[PDB]
């Protein structure tokens, strides 16, 4: 089972899901230093998830690519988090994404941070990482040649990633 993009969320999903933060690396980071610091935060992309360590905050979740040749490595993050993987095409939400967020989320009510190598394209995890988040999660994920956009878990927000979601090609 997965859920694949229509053209109409593929075209609108170009516009930024939460504000856009910008200037050349590391600026977009330095500016939203201070809000990371209140909040847990879910990293999507290996760009974004490097940063956010690079500046002294470590996500409760991060994803990237499987193939990603990790920075920043940390001794603390090594040995301290859980690394899962899992397949996801492009274009696509798969139910393993899914499942592997939510699982994700468990670990992390349990004071474990994830980190999880996707196998494709992790790009869409954004949504099941809104909708599955405690209230006040920080979701950041990278607008290439624009810079970072930053998705404050509200309940209005899960309502609207919902429909996002409700709005894709359900497939098998």
């Amino acid at each position: 089972m997965f859920f694949r993009l229509t053209r109409e969320l593929r075209d609108e999903l170009k516009r930024p899901l939460g504000e856009l933060v910008r200037g050349p690396i590391p600026e977009p980071y330095l500016k939203v230093r201070g809000e990371l610091e209140k909040h847990p935060v879910v990293t999507v992309g290996d760009v974004v998830t490097e940063n956010v360590l690079k500046i002294g905050v470590k996500p409760i979740i991060a994803l990237y690519d499987l193939k990603t040749k990790r920075k920043e490595y940390s001794p603390e993050i090594e040995d301290t988090a859980v690394f899962l993987t899992v397949t996801n095409p492009p274009g696509t939400i798969t139910k393993a994404l899914l499942d592997t967020v939510r699982k994700a989320f468990g670990l992390a009510e349990r004071g474990r941070n994830v980190h999880i190598l996707v196998s494709g394209e992790e790009d869409l995890a954004a949504i099941p990482a809104v909708l599955y988040a405690p209230l006040g999660t920080l979701v950041l994920y990278g607008q290439p040649d624009e810079g970072v956009v930053l998705i404050k878990v509200t309940p209005e927000c899960k309502r609207r990633c919902a429909k996002i979601l409700a709005s894709m090609e359900v497939v098998r």
